[PDB]
């Protein structure tokens, strides 16, 4: 019974039942990272900027001791004021459980530490001194309420809470749970979020999203006007608002329709037999019909990753890819890994695999290209599609690979603890720090777990190289472009060398938007927001730039650089402080 004009209905962000809304379970439901619990600065992708959320400002003592200091007027949304020592419990709880918000911060960060109520203090490891992941951990640092936490570990194990009780959730953010049942998940705005001075309070009361089966489904629902804020594939988006008339968009009005997201990937579980082999797994990227299926399944909304995991989209980004190693590699114009079985044949011919009398590969060792699934969620068709086209071509080549769609939450589980073959799945995407993140997110053992336990911190495909761990640790010891770029080019040579998994496409930041109750949507006309996906790790601002309908509201004051009005800190601003603390 929900207060339709007070209400946003959200569609391809939930999928599957709702678990939990414990960011230390093993799954967690959407929303919960997204609206519960908010950062100290959060990125700006769109402006490459920082916004200061739960924190106020920040002091370099040195280039590796930073000081940020809370907002006084942030506070949980049970009145308990949040403090450093919630800055600090929550990375160390994520070190001890082995899992959580934060995860690896132990790797990079020396401590982290209550130095007053109000101020945290990070400092960076120095054996392995990496500035950009120095201040990813600790600017982006999410505080977690101790006293709440510490209250249901003297009951239960930490990892067995659900956190589903609307009246005792306990959230730094402006929403949390009101409702939820097998068919729907319902948060509630907390209208007396701490923020609400400094930021505003954001416009809808509620944020809804029914739990559709699969795409279909959700489209009908988007089309009748039943979702304002959608995160869905969509075939031949366009005709949505062309042909049919609907009050609907997208952030483009025309060919690609979407922004980028990041990278998609078809991950190759490295610890299975078969798939261990690099010389499979090159075989593997040159059987993908690339450009068939991104035009046909992917309706040209996403085009080819580059092999080197660095988004090319994107003009700065490609200083940091050997293009004439990547040119010498492959024999393509720019280094992009071509289609072609005869190539994939030939690979697997002078690996001395070997097609037996059913047609499936054997390896010299005896081992044979196996029985081997491709999985991806039911639901999804674009990706169904895809695997059903990779697995043809794969069979085509002596490796017997048959698609399985099971539910999210079953698939999630398998690619977690990685139990899977093959899948399709992202990766990340553009940022400040990028082409470090995505070897640091892909690439990365020290991320990753042993088969059968869950790690959403990387590395699902299980790769193991000390050599990268060695690179991303020199990396950015100093800030020196030169240093990072070398450190890149030689992953890259590993990367082709081992193809620990494929980058095949980049993934659409999947973005649609009904204007029959909200207004004022971003998109290429009015890019107030840069990542405004429902399901996005930070689509949060979006819900203070829409309006009602019925009563516009201008775009928020704080959004925007400090030097055009706003609060948002340059992230030049910040290296440029970084530099100046030495
Ligand atoms: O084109 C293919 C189809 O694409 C669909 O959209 C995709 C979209 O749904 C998908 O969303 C991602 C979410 O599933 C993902 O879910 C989050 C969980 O990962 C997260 O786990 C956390 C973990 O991150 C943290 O470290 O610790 C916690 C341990 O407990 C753990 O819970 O929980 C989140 C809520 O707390 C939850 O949101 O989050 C990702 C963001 O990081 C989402 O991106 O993303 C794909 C990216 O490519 C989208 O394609 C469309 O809906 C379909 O129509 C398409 O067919
Ligand atoms: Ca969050």
């Amino acid at each position: 019974s929900l207060p339709r004009e007070d209400t946003v209905y959200i569609g391809g962000a939930l999928w599957g039942p709702a678990t939990t809304w414990n960011l230390y379970a093993p799954q967690s439901t959407w929303g919960t990272d997204q609206f519960m619990y908010l950062p100290a600065f959060q990125y700006d992708l769109g402006r490459d900027a920082w916004i200061p959320v739960i924190a106020e400002r920040y002091e370099f003592v040195d280039d590796k001791t930073l000081r940020i200091y809370i907002r006084p007027e942030a506070r949980w949304s049970d009145g308990v004021p949040i403090t450093a020592d919630d800055f600090v419990y929550a990375l160390e709880l994520t070190k001890e459980l082995g899992i959580g918000p934060g995860g690896g911060w132990d790797t990079y960060i020396e401590y982290v530490k209550a130095v007053d109520t109000k101020v945290v203090e990070f400092k960076a490891k120095e054996e392995n001194l990496n500035y950009f992941q120095f201040l990813s951990y600790s600017l982006g640092a999410q505080p977690m309420p101790k006293h709440v936490y510490e209250r249901i570990r003297a009951q239960m194990n930490i990892k067995d809470w659900i956190n589903d009780k609307p009246e005792e959730q306990v959230v730094s953010g402006p929403y949390k749970l009101y409702y939820y049942d097998p068919n729907i998940v319902v948060y509630q705005r907390v209208d007396d979020w701490w923020g609400k001075d400094i930021f505003g309070l954001p416009r809808p009361k509620y944020l809804a999203h029914v739990i559709y089966k699969d795409n279909p489904s959700a489209s009908l629902a988007f089309e009748r006007g039943d979702i304002d804020w959608n995160g869905l594939f969509i075939p031949s988006v366009w005709e949505l608002w062309e042909k049919k008339g609907l009050p609907v968009g997208t952030w483009y009005k025309k060919e690609p329709y979407f922004i980028p997201d990041g990278v998609g990937f078809v991950y190759v579980n490295n610890t299975k037999p078969g798939l261990s082999d690099p010389a499979v797994r090159k075989a593997i990227a040159y059987a993908i019909p690339y450009n068939e299926m991104l035009k046909k399944a992917y309706f040209g909304y996403g085009s080819q990753a580059h092999p080197s995991m660095v988004i090319d989209l994107f003009e700065p980004y490609k200083q940091y890819i050997d293009y004439e190693l990547a040119k010498k590699t492959f024999g393509t114009e720019d280094g992009r890994i071509p289609f072609d079985l005869d190539m994939a044949n030939k690979i697997l011919d002078e690996a001395g695999y070997k097609k037996g009398p059913d047609g499936v590969r054997v390896g010299p060792d005896g081992t044979k290209l196996g029985p081997y699934t491709i999985s991806v969620p039911y639901g999804w068709t674009d990706w169904m599609m895809m695997c059903e086209m990779i697995a043809k071509n794969l069979r085509s080549i002596g490796i017997d690979v048959k698609t399985e769609f099971p539910d999210f939450s079953v698939w999630a589980d398998r690619m977690t603890k990685g139990t899977f073959d093959l899948i399709i799945s992202w990766s990340v995407g553009p940022s400040f720090d990028h082409p470090f993140n995505i070897y640091r997110f892909v690439l990365d053992k020290r991320l990753s777990k042993p088969v059968g336990e869950v790690t959403w911190a990387g590395d699902w495909e299980r790769y193991d190289n000390d050599e990268v761990v060695e690179l991303l640790d020199k990396a950015v010891s100093t800030l020196d472009p030169e240093v990072r770029k070398q450190a890149y080019f030689r992953i890259q040579q590993i990367i082709y060398r081992d193809m620990p998994s494929i980058p095949a496409f980049y993934t659409a930041h999947w973005y649609e938007y009904s204007t029959k109750y909200w207004i004022n949507w971003p998109s290429e006309d009015n890019p107030a927001w840069f990542r405004p996906s429902p399901w996005h790790a930070d689509a949060w601002p979006t819900l203070f730039i829409i309006s009602k309908k019925s009563d516009p509201q201008p775009v928020p004051s704080w959004l925007g650089t400090v030097d055009e009005g706003g609060i948002e800190i340059p992230t030049a601003k910040i290296f440029e402080d970084l530099q100046k603390a030495t």
